[PDB]
């Protein structure tokens, strides 16, 4: 619980917004079908053509203004055309002869928006209300979306709108305001209404894991992590447990303290665990990689492209479960209980570390070869999945960002699920959809199992010959679950976010979902 | 024995090591052929060739005394099967007695000589018929001509191939009997223990060699050197810290500052019971692990994770101690060192380019904390002249560029002496752990001209590291006769994953016969 | 024989001086019994203390001087022995003439390295390149073997002779003080000789690629023949074709020049009783082909010296031409060709084969020398000789083994291996005993040809190279003089001519 | 042949076989001591 330093100046914790300003957003949902009151700040328009590729702005909607109406005409807005992604502002004065800002952002001539189109929406969005002095932002549906796309426009909109400024000190942004009301215009409105409360909960569960990835190392370590776990589980009122050094070692977890070793920090493993009232139908375990910085160890990342200065995000599977659990936490689901698991440490170059070569012993006796002491997310969550299967639970889900090369395999926009059983990983890709968080099925190669086959331990942590290093360290994986449904997502490529420099927050979704959606 | 530090209290305080291993359990029989063979439990092999007829056809000799076993191999059936080398068959048939018996062949090629790679074939071969295959005895007859020295390897060869080392195994059946025909019986059954022996020397290295560095780090290398000379009545002497200080072991100090096991200095002493003729010190580079330090290794083919063998010399020295404390040979004192630390990246790490003092007091100039090797042996030769022995032989896996130069099937040996490096040349073809002579160029010797030290670790400008860490080990025996052993290459089996043992039979028959 | 050009600037002949200024040095050599003359240019004591530092300077031979005062002990005593370390100085004498005078530093040793003398020699040569002399004398206060003075001289030469063919004075006597010095007289042609064929070598491995191919390599090598009245013959792209030399022609379908084999033959005088074919590496540039040296100590700026074992072939023609040994037949062969990078050149994975019928993979195009050697190996063997000697810049193994200063040499025989060595002794050559492991020749089998050319596991590449060499002779004694690290001088900047001195040795005393 | 359940377990032959010799050979007693590590194999050479 204390948090050690080497100098008076070390951060002892890691610093969290929790009021954001997105909280203070009132959200109005109206029917389109009564037409768009246009009396202040800004009202854009999101409105497609399907067919013609980049045809023409054409507004569908009723405007409750006779001045706003005219500047709407088709003759008007000719000149503009709905490229996925375009956007134009207007200036003029309604019937009370008020100034009033009007606009559209063009959704393309696709009638069904992907993710990624709505994500193109929602930035191009984004940057007429950067920059810009509003009280009041009102967006008009003029194309078709379902529940969870609305719902996923309205997370993305407020994830992406929030600017996290903790660590500026003297470049905070004097220009950075934020509206303070929100209007969405949209067919069958009160359908929709459901899904504002819930974008807002999402939004912040991937904002606060956002909050945790982005902490440099030096704030988020192993204690400040689960200190701060320890605080999420007291607001959210959640069971918790921060198992220590003591007893990690009277659990055998031999894997999981071979990696903090070299770390001045101690070795915490977060348990959370939320609890309907009544029947519990399901129990869950999500298990989270939480490396809060991850130098390689002794296999130190120093070739070019491991990105070393972005290894704070080697606990990005943590926040994506802790995020989960704010969600949970939040919207309370009936018939589940979730453990919400983490075995947290630091990945360091010491004296003290543990090396290349080094035979450790897991938690169910299992004795592992290291070959690298950079493939230390795999040995933690060993160790982690010991844990869970011994909580007696239906499901194990782990993410992690366990391999860069899931960057070779499917790059940046989606994830990858591996798991030993086909329920479990339809239930992912599952809630992969209705999450619009994507993952991809990549399968478990058996055949590659033999090259984990080690001369001296039970197992080998890598593969010294088969390249596809995350079906192998999905291999390894398999080995710590004996008996119970079980997969694992692999977050490596897609929780940093390179375009815009900031995490994601991968996964909070995806894992609330499938909680939810069970 | 010290206490072995724990970073957690799961961090093993021991080298595991397995003494009585099955292969002392095997009572191994000696038959002169003369008397033919008795064919019945077990596994009967025989090892045959056929010289000149490259695959030519397997011809069994000896007599066979069963008149159905003498059947099934008559040549007629025999000369369907080949000789060629590492080749071999089973053989099921009943014997006079109505018995199932298993018998086969191992094909010895057509060269009459064999090597000792051609024999380790020949006995990999004979290995995998014992793998996977639950019997009480095999018998081996000999129908290809060996000398003792390749007999005895022979059966160290097939002890340690055989042994199978699982003290790492948690979650994942040896023959009691070994009959063994050959002509002149009487004159190899004195090779029989002599192999028992070599293996376990050879094979208690390797359990050294292959135990993990979180294992295997300077207080429990060290502490199971003091319980292998507990067993075996040598004299021991661990040096620790503070007496390192006191003999002012510099170079030997630095390697080990940033590392959490303190250092620790191996002294055992065999001394023979009549009268001292030859001193001899056996010096092992000892480096539970060598991460390089800041000169890490980092780079592509360095084999960070296999430098837990970087105390192979080390290990080669201690299982020496085992066959010379248990062989006893008379009228000499031998000496069984070994600087042991292990070469961290630490705050408290040596630096490249820090200037360290030798207990000879000449300063060292660090060009690379990855050539930390030869800084350890610097003291440790440095001490060893001190004992004032006659010889002072080195073993250490010194140098990568080994494999570069020799490969993996020779190691190097350098010197300043060239009688004891012909010594040591014979103790290599009568142990058969082959070494080739390689030479000491004074003329690189100006490239380890520091401007600041009495001379630098490193060449910044010749590439034959090999012979420049000698040329430097060379500056710290002044005036005894040296040679320095490079095992880099040899030591590690990359294709059977497992440490050699190399040099412990080498040791052993240099401190023997001379 | 024709140098094909791209343009009509490209040269079409390497340029080679025969007559050196050296060759215009008239030398004497004297008793240091009589004590020393000290009548003009530049005289020069080589002395060294046992027991040293060195410690300082003590002149002990009588000069007829009254320079006599400046070399007396209380003036020589500010200046030591340190190895290498030199001073001169110029003043007048008996006659009012100016002389120069000075030591050379010959450490503590009273018996000297092949490497000593080198340092003591460039010493002496730095005075001589800045100093105009008409006479330099040396007088040898220092302990010398009959073969290490020859060292000396022919180092002297060597090193004092600079090449000067692509840039768009000398001593006219030396006079030498020993002791014995009826001992030594002859070994000075003998230096002289020597001189020139290292000197000839090292002027064909200094020739760049684009003066030096294997056309005008080709013709060379014909013009010294001619000179030496040598037997020739150049092979050309058809008789290696009908010769079925496919590894040989397979490295040179890359390059704008035809392959050409040297076969020169030195028929003896005497009795027949050695048949010795000595077989040079000459790639007269190595790109390495498709497996291009890129890699960051690859060297690609040095590869027109991949011909200096073809080089150090020629300059022991030129020696064994000209000291004329008794009872040997010699073959002087190199399969010349380059290995460059085209539509034309040979890729990995090439299955060739060579003129014995060897079908060979090729794993990496960088490794042609042994191909090229394999086809010469062959036709070295048909020509049922006693001895086969190749001389190879074959592996950058070497330079991580023995280094930049000894050669190794690989063999099939060890009694023709040990006449290597104790070349390498008389020659002042070194040269180092390797093994060829056959443990890995397991490494070369193809899957598919019936020989690998490399091995991809095992990295003791000049083991590899000997083994898949050895492979190509079947009945014959055969050494493999490995030189690539040994050829060129990195800190001078230029080829040793390494190893002519040696085979001539080698042919000399065997 | 395989042993399901037994990792590594024992070589057990069911199959009937035409010949007398080869029948003893494929006896339980015999073939327990082979197992059925996957891709381990034995073969002998016999008289039917
Ligand atoms: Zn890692
Ligand atoms: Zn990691
Ligand atoms: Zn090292
Ligand atoms: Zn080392
Ligand atoms: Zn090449
Ligand atoms: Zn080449």
């Amino acid at each position: 619980s204390e948090v050690p330093q080497v100098v008076s100046l070390d951060p002892t914790s890691i610093p969290i917004e929790y009021n954001t300003p997105i909280h203070d957003i009132k959200v109005q949902v109206y029917d389109i079908k009564g037409g768009c009151n246009v009396e202040e700040g800004l009202t854009i328009f999101l409105v497609n053509n399907p067919g013609k590729e980049n045809g023409p702005v054409k507004i569908s909607s009723k405007v409750n203004d006779k001045q706003v109406s005219e500047f709407l005409k088709d003759e008007n807005m000719e000149k503009f055309n709905v490229k996925l992604g375009t956007s134009k502002h207007f200036y003029m004065f309604n019937d009370n002869k008020n100034s009033v800002a009007v606009g559209y952002v063009g959704c393309g001539s696709v009638a069904d928006l992907s993710e990624a189109d709505m994500k193109r929406v929602v930035l191009s969005l984004v940057t007429m209300l950067h920059d810009n002095k509003l009280s009041k932002l009102t967006v008009v549906f003029e194309i078709n979306v379902d529940k969870n796309l609305f719902r996923f426009f309205l997370e993305t909109l407020f994830y992406e709108y929030m600017t996290d400024e903790r660590f500026k000190s003297t470049d905070k942004n004097v220009n950075m305001e934020y509206i303070k009301h929100l209007g969405v215009y949209i067919n069958n409105a009160d359908t929709y209404k459901e899904e504002v409360e819930k974008a807002r909960v999402y939004y912040f569960g991937t904002y606060y894991a956002s909050q945790l990835i982005a902490a440099p190392s030096n704030y988020c370590n192993p204690v400040s992590l689960s200190n701060a776990a320890v605080e999420l589980a007291q607001k959210l009122n959640l069971e918790y447990k921060i198992l220590g050094v003591k007893e990690l070692e009277e659990l055998k977890m031999g894997a999981y303290l071979s990696v903090g070793k070299g770390s001045m920090y101690p070795n915490k493993f977060i348990h959370l665990t939320y609890k309907s009232k009544g029947d519990v139908k399901k129990k869950i375990a999500l298990v989270g990689k939480g490396i809060t910085f991850d130098s390689g160890g002794y296999n130190l990342k120093a070739a070019p492209g491991s990105m070393i200065d972005l290894m704070k995000f080697d606990m990005s599977g943590c926040a994506a479960v802790l995020g989960c659990a704010y969600c949970v936490g939040t919207l309370k689901p009936e018939n589940v209980e979730i453990h919400f698991l983490s075995a947290v440490c630091e990945n360091m170059v010491s004296k003290n570390s543990y090396r290349p070569g080094d035979i450790i012993t897991a938690s169910n006796g299992k004795t592992i070869e290291v070959g690298n002491t950079d493939a230390e997310g795999r040995l933690t969550l060993a160790d982690a999945l010991v844990y869970a299967e011994k909580l007696g639970v239906d499901y194990i889900v782990d993410i992690a960002t366990l391999t860069g090369a899931m960057l070779y395999s499917l790059g940046t926009s989606y994830a990858g699920v591996f798991g030993n059983n086909e329920e479990l990983i339809n239930k992912i890709l599952q809630s992969s959809k209705t999450s619009n968080e994507p993952v991809w099925w990549l399968p478990i190669i058996n055949e590659y199992r033999a090259t984990l086959n080690s001369k001296y331990a039970d197992i080998n942590q890598i593969s010294s010959s088969v390249k596809a290093s995350s079906i192998v360290a999905s291999l390894f994986l398999k080995e710590f679950v004996q008996n119970t449904a079980w997969a694992h997502i692999d977050i490596a490529g897609v929780s940093w976010n390179f375009k815009a420099r900031k995490p994601k927050g991968f996964g909070v979704r995806l894992l609330t979902e499938f909680v939810l959606n069970d």
